[PDB]
């Protein structure tokens, strides 16, 4: 059944064979499918024999504690299964070194860059939405959710419009390969692309993200072209699949809940709070760490080299962290989640992501206030490191919409 044999140190009462790439209840919705790990008969910390065999922490308190404890729970191997070539920076690095590359990456996506970009972000959203508005329909995932983050990256990185189809193909192969290329081939292709641009902006710098990363200082010396390509790499792929799929869950829910749409139409000042609460409800990342040594964690013996999945998705859904966690309530006094992670790798794009989400909601709801799922359509989710939405066919009446 693809169950790896149970390591001898793992007690049988801790075994719960969850499959993170194919969970049992997927058709109920992917968050609901993962929430099974939080039923009361399910221990706080379990081992699944799926996918090579690995721990899962199922409660927000454990998830946070392990993300904090990078000395036991290392990022050198963050993906399950173990045999899954990933050299992006700073994602596979622990502190101390991680902190250098992080401060550099922060100069390109940090809050003040985000404030600088806000209306470029709005102008992109408006032109995307305006072109769909008179059609009375779209595949949201395909027609807005994908083109939007990749266009934001071209803006940040100072890259030409004409490169978008090829860059999007390459990033698409990394996360949903059609078979043309291996992951390594897509990566090297991506590197082929970025190397000359980095070399040149080392020499004639702009005020764009590649210029900033190329001309950076690590541990007292300049960044190597290799380190630069591997950072620039993460800056591209880190903001695509997450944003594309998050925007999709959020639009799917809004299309299914006219009352929540109405609330934001009538009170657009609530849109930043609604953004936070959507990020809790439709959280969607689950990566992991590797044990640096033997370690007893909450009464459970963990072995050096064990992988442990620490699902960022699960902290906000945990009923010990938020009451009625499946209920969407834009007025939650305390929205608690780890949707952007927790600890030293906390999402560097978190400020860019919130602006992307806020602007999307504000702009869509004012131009196309009333929209629904396409009659007959059943929305299908998918599950993995980044869970998401397969497609989102939306429809509206063009007469009910505003040219702005
Ligand atoms: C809904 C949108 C997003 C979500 C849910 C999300 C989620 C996450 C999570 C959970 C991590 C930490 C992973 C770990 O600890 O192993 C992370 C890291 C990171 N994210 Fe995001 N992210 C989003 C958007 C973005 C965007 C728009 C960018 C900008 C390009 C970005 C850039 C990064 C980078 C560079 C890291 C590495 C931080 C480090 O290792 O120090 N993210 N993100």
């Amino acid at each position: 059944a693809n169950l790896a044999p149970l390591p001898p140190h793992v007690p049988e009462h801790l075994v719960f064979d969850f499959d993170m790439y194919n969970p049992s209840n997927l058709s109920a919705g992917v968050q609901e499918a993962w929430a099974v790990l939080q039923e009361s008969n399910v221990p706080d910390l379990v081992w699944t024999r799926c996918n090579g065999g690995h721990w899962i922490a199922t409660r927000g308190q454990l998830i946070r504690e392990a993300y904090e404890d990078y000395r036991h729970f290392s990022s050198e191997c963050p993906f399950i299964p173990r045999e899954a070539a990933y050299d992006f920076i700073p994602t596979s690095m622990d502190p101390p070194e991680q902190r250098q590359f992080r401060a550099l990456a922060n100069q390109v996506v940090g809050m003040p860059v985000v404030d600088k970009l806000e209306n470029r972000i709005q102008e992109l959203a408006c032109s995307l939405i305006e072109s769909l508005r008179p059609q009375g329909q779209c595949n949201f995932t395909e027609d807005y959710a994908e083109p939007f983050p990749i266009r934001i990256f071209m803006l940040l990185a100072g890259l030409p419009e004409e490169d978008i189809p090829h860059l999007k193909y390459l990033t698409d192969q990394m996360t949903r390969p059609d078979g043309s290329m291996t992951f390594a081939e897509a990566k090297e292709a991506l590197y082929d692309y970025l190397i000359p641009i980095i070399e040149q902006r080392r020499q004639k710098p702009g005020t764009d993200a590649i210029s900033i990363v190329a001309n950076g200082q690590v541990n007292g010396r300049p960044i190597t072209s290799d380190e630069a390509k591997r950072m620039c790499g993460l800056l591209l792929v880190g903001g695509l699949d997450t944003v594309v799929n998050f925007l999709s869950f959020s639009m799917e829910f809004l299309a299914k809940s006219p009352e929540h749409r109405q609330e934001l139409i009538e009170r657009p000042e609530r849109i930043p709070a609604a953004c936070e609460e959507l990020l809790r409800r439709f959280s969607l990342v689950a990566d992991g760490r590797i044990l640096t040594s033997d370690y007893e964690f909450h009464g459970v013996q963990l072995k050096k080299g064990d992988q442990i999945l620490l699902p960022q998705m699960l902290s906000g859904l945990d009923e010990r962290e938020n009451a009625a966690p499946m209920h969407v309530d834009f007025s939650r006094q305390k929205v608690s989640h780890t949707t952007f992670g927790h600890g030293s790798h906390l999402c560097l794009g978190q400020h860019l992501a919130r602006r992307e989400i806020i602007v999307t909601l504000k702009e869509w709801l004012t131009r196309i206030p009333d929209f629904s799922i396409a009659p007959g359509a059943q929305i299908q989710h998918k599950s993995g490191i980044v869970s998401g939405v397969q497609a989102l066919p939306l429809v509206w009446d063009p007469a009910t919409t505003k040219a702005v």
